[PDB]
């Protein structure tokens, strides 16, 4: 019942392996397969490099890479700080980041979108109050780099 969020830190490094696909949003306009992928996670630094993208030409994922950190109870990467609303460290993410409520899903759980941890579609639910959800992830994104 009380959903007991993991922190930023072990939602940034979920697993330790594969990344996460964004799934729903308040955003419009995203586009399809948006993904980020942890690598190099220094558990006491609590940095991590992560790569980032979505969808581009020739079906083929977008790749930026950037330092992932964390401040607070925020993922920073660049000047992005994605304050975790809950989190399972394992297969989903609830974030608010630049106003916007994003449900980030992790690659071993695209198979089933319809029965994620009920803590993260909660939390998804109630933050996003009147607004319109989006969603993101397809099928038929390409796997993650790697």
């Amino acid at each position: 019942q009380q959903c007991d969020t993991v922190s930023a830190w072990q939602s940034l490094r979920g697993p330790g392996t594969g990344g996460y696909y964004l799934f729903k949003t308040t955003e419009g306009g995203k586009t399809d397969c948006t993904y980020v992928k942890g690598s190099n996670f220094n558990d006491a630094a609590q940095t991590a490099t992560y790569t980032y993208g979505n969808l581009g030409s020739g079906n083929q994922l977008t790749q930026q890479t950037a330092s992932a950190s964390i401040s607070g109870n925020a993922i920073v990467v660049g000047t992005d700080h994605s304050e975790v609303l809950y989190s399972d460290g394992s297969t989903c993410d609830v974030v608010r980041l630049n106003g916007q409520i994003e449900l980030w899903i992790h690659s071993s759980a695209t198979s089933n979108t319809g029965n994620l941890n009920s803590c993260c579609t909660d939390k998804f639910n109630q933050e996003k109050g009147s607004r319109p959800e989006h969603v993101v992830y397809r099928s038929t994104c390409p796997n993650l780099p790697a």
